[PDB]
C-alpha cells in the first residue's frame, strides 16, 4: 500500500527535501496545541487542516455532516479544532470515493504558506522499459490521469538510467521547460534529486508530488517544497 | 520574558514566545521542526539572562554553541524564535507614575533603542497617556496614540486590543512595570499585517 501524506514527506525530508510535513494529530485537542504553539513562533500566520486518508481530491472532497473540502484554512487555533473536530473519526468523500467514504482516524496542520506556482512531478517506474520515468506538467491542480487522457502532450517525460540515475543535464532542463529560473533551477534539482534518492534507496514503485510548489518563506524567500506527496510500494 | 510573554497571550495578546533551548543541540532542533511548518524559512536566537541572525538549523546550532556557556552574568539556555519579517518597530511601557499617582502609557515610534536616549534627543517622540485605573485606559485615548504612531486599516483596532490586554497584566499582576521593547507591526507568513509583542519586562 501507498503511505499516509505527511509520513511521505518525513521520508523526503529524510533525504535531504523540502516539504511542508506539518504535524500529525490523532484528536482535536492535540491539533489545536499544534497551531498554538506555532503561534510562538508565527503569531497571526494562518492554518491550514489536511484529512489524513488515503485517496486524492481531498481538496475537492466534502464531509456528510455538512462540511466541505478536505483541505481548509484556519485563521486561528480555534477554528483548527472546529475543523479537526469535523474531520477525526468522521468519513471523508472524494472522486476516488465516489460515496462508499474513507474513515477518517488522523489529521495533518501545517502553517497556511503563500503559493506562487505550482506544479505536478512524480518518479515512477516504467515496467515497460524497466526503467524509471520522471513525469511533470505545470497544471499542478488538475491529476495525472486526468491530464494524460485529455492532454498527454501536457506531460514532460524524462526516462532516467538506473545507472547514475538522474543526469545534471536532465533535470536542468526538466527546471527551465517547467517555467522555472533563478535559484529555483537549481533547488528544484536538489529536492528532485533528493526524490530520486527517496524513490532507489526505498525500493519504491511511486514517489508522486501533486503540487510541488514555489512558496514564500515567512520571511519571503522564495523555495520549492512539495506541498503534498504519495509513495506506493 | 517566558512568564510574561505568555501571560501577553493568556490575557489575548500577540507574542513571539519563540522557544527556550538549554544546549546547542536542542537549539537545532526547534529550528528543524519550524521548517516542517514554514521550510526555507529563518531563525532568530536570543541568549536570556546577544541576539544573531541564523539561516540555517545548522547555523542556529552554531550561534547556539557560542552562546550557552559562555559570556553576556553567563548565559546557559537560548530562545529561539522563527525569523518573522518585521515592519515597524515601536515602544510601549505601563507605569505607576508615582508623580501624577496614576497609571500612564508611554509610546514612541523608535523602538531600536532604551526610552532613557529617545527621551533626551527626542521628546516629541513620546506619548503621554495617563490612565484612570478606575475607568482604565478608553477606547477613546487608545485609538488616539494608534493614530499618533501611523497605524492604518485593522492595524489601528489591533494596537488597541494588545494595548489593553497590557494594561490587564499591569493591572491583574500589580506590576510595577510592564515594557514590550519593541512593540512590532509584522507581517505573518500570509502577508498579513498584525501587532506582537517581541520582547517583554515585568518588574516588581
Ligand atoms: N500549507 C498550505 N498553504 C496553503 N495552501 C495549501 C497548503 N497546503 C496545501 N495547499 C493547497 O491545498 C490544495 C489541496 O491540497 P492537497 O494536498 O493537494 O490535496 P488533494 O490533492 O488530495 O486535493 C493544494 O493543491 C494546494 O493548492
Ligand atoms: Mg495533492
Ligand atoms: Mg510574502
Amino acid at each position: 500500500m501507498n503511505i499516509h501524506e505527511w509520513q511521505s514527506k518525513q521520508l523526503i525530508q529524510k533525504y535531504g527535501g523540502r516539504a511542508q510535513s506539518g504535524e500529525v494529530a490523532f484528536s482535536p485537542e492535540r491539533s489545536r496545541d499544534i497551531a498554538k504553539k506555532l503561534w510562538n513562533q508565527f503569531p497571526g500566520c494562518e492554518f491550514v487542516v489536511k484529512a489524513q486518508v488515503l485517496a486524492g481530491g481531498r481538496g475537492k472532497g466534502h464531509w456528510e455532516h455538512g462540511m466541505q473540502g478536505g483541505v481548509k484554512l484556519a485563521k486561528t487555533p480555534e477554528e483548527v479544532y472546529e475543523i479537526a473536530n469535523e474531520m477525526i473519526g468522521h468519513k471523508l468523500i472524494t472522486k476516488q470515493t465516489g460515496a462508499k467514504g474513507i474513515n477518517c482516524n488522523k489529521v495533518m496542520v501545517c502553517g497556511a504558506v503563500k503559493i506562487l506556482k505550482e506544479f505536478y512531478l512524480s518518479i515512477l517506474l516504467d515496467r515497460a522499459m524497466g526503467c524509471p520515468v520522471i513525469i511533470a506538467t505545470s497544471q499542478g491542480g488538475m491529476g495525472i490521469e486526468e491530464v494524460a487522457q485529455k492532454c498527454p502532450e501536457c506531460l514532460f517525460k524524462v526516462p532516467i538510467s538506473v545507472k547514475n540515475g538522474p543526469t545534471n543535464e536532465q533535470l536542468v532542463k526538466l527546471a527551465k521547460d517547467l517555467g522555472l529560473e533563478g535559484d529555483l533551477v537549481q533547488d528544484c534539482v536538489d529536492n528532485v534529486k533528493a526524490l530520486y534518492q527517496v524513490f532507489d534507496k526505498c525500493d519504491s514503485t511511486m514517489v508522486e508530488i501533486n503540487p510541488l510548489g514555489v512558496i514564500e518563506t515567512p520571511t519571503d524567500e522564495k523555495v520549492i517544497c512539495c506541498l503534498d506527496a504519495k509513495i506506493a510500494f
